[PDB]
């Protein structure tokens, strides 16, 4: 009876990953700033700080469960180049939403994940190139990609045989995106269930995994999604 | 009169940059947690947060100065992999010391840099590769490197004709390194005054500047220092 943990499990991608692993009879666990009442186990943190992270790790070590797959689907987006009015505020918000969660993920993986397990961070494809219109987002995502790679090392702190991977979306199909970019071709965005699907593939079948430390970019074009190992 | 502004202006490197510029008759300005009385103007910030950064820019601005060279020499080092006891602390330490200050520099440069100005962040050579034993330092430095590249773009927010560079030491000769690697051969460490001299050459001879956005690695071997643009 296999266990998955999802940091950001109340977000759009987060809850899809939960709905999906639950239909497939895995035990689902969720960590977020708000409850997700559709998970089998569901926790609230106040922030991504040391105190709150330790205190959530201890609550799961009390239920005596260890996870086979951990996905961080936590994050957020804000815009702005260095001279924009919103720049300084986008700094705090991207560090809190993207970086602290990525780092929290590492610790959580190091304490809760079983040998052989899957450890997945959500990066951003955009951050593989220049992000001069969204500096804080690009840089905090670039740090995400760096941590994913560090954790693929023997001595990185995850248990033996575990695979550390990055998933890197171009664009996701969320009600949010559909609201704030209503012009767009929705057929060029990734259904969330597709992401959950690939995540199940990797989680049930170890042979399907890409090499440890792979950043994996996915882009949807006319409803067809292509996954590329980078 | 030419102005240089230095974030981290009271640290070992930061204070050597001030001293050396002051000797070539530049006007020097220092922002740090404590004053640098050797500088011509010295400012204190209680933190690297939005409000503190707005104020010190607002202060320097209302004094009518713009700067020809900006250098961020702020930062810190802390160790630890993802499973180690000090890991969560090292996360918050490295975010506050390296990432918040690189982000603050972007803003300070966008607001105070003169057209044609030189803008330099301190990155890390080791963050070019895996930093498994020091994940928080490696990731915040990787983010620093990405900021440097975003600030090279004409859309990044720095003024027309400016040049954004990273200097990426293998090993500086600083009290920090003396403390942690006191067995080393010190002749394989870069003297801080050579860092200052290279900065000065780029500040006064715009032709000697590397490509906008280069991460410039430098390493000393038996007192011979080699600078490599990446
Ligand atoms: N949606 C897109 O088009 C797109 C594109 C590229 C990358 N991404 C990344 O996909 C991931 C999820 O996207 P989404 O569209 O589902 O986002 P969403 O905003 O719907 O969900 C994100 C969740 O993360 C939570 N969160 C924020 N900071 C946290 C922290 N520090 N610790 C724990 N939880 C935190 C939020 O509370 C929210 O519940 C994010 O990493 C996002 O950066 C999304
Ligand atoms: N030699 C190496 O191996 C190596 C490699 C790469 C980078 N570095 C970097 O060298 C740089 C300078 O080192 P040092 O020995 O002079 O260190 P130092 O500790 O003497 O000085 C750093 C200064 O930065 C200030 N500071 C810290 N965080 C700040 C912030 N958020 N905003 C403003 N000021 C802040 C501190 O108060 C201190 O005055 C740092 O950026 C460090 O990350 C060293």
């Amino acid at each position: 009876s296999k266990n998955i943990l999802v940091l950001g499990g109340s977000g759009a991608l987060g809850a899809e990953v939960v709905k999906f692993f639950k239909s497939k009879s895995w035990n689902t666990i969720s960590i977020d700033f708000r409850e997700n009442p559709n998970a089998d186990h569901s926790f609230t943190i106040k922030d991504s700080g040391e105190e709150e992270i330790k205190s959530v790790i201890e609550k799961i070590n009390s239920k005596s469960i260890k996870v086979d797959t951990f996905v961080c689907a936590a994050g957020g987006w804000s815009g702005g180049n260095a001279s924009s009015d919103e720049f300084l505020k986008s700094v705090k918000g991207m560090i809190d939403m993207n970086l602290y969660s990525a780092f929290a993920s590492a610790h959580i993986g190091a304490k809760l994940l079983n040998q052989g397990g899957l450890f997945v961070l959500t990066g951003a494809s955009a951050a593989l190139n220049r992000t001069s219109g969204m500096i804080a987002y690009g840089a905090t995502k670039a740090a995400t990609h760096h941590i994913i790679k560090d954790l693929a090392s023997e001595n990185g702190g995850l248990p033996a045989g575990s695979t550390s991977l990055g998933i890197l979306p171009v664009t996701l199909d969320t009600p949010t995106n559909r609201k704030y970019m209503s012009d767009a071709n929705f057929d060029d965005w990734t259904p969330l269930s597709e992401v959950a699907e690939k995540l199940f593939e990797w989680s049930t079948n170890s042979d399907s995994r890409p090499t440890n430390g792979s950043l994996v970019k996915f882009e949807t074009k006319s409803k067809v999604t292509t996954w590329t190992n980078l």
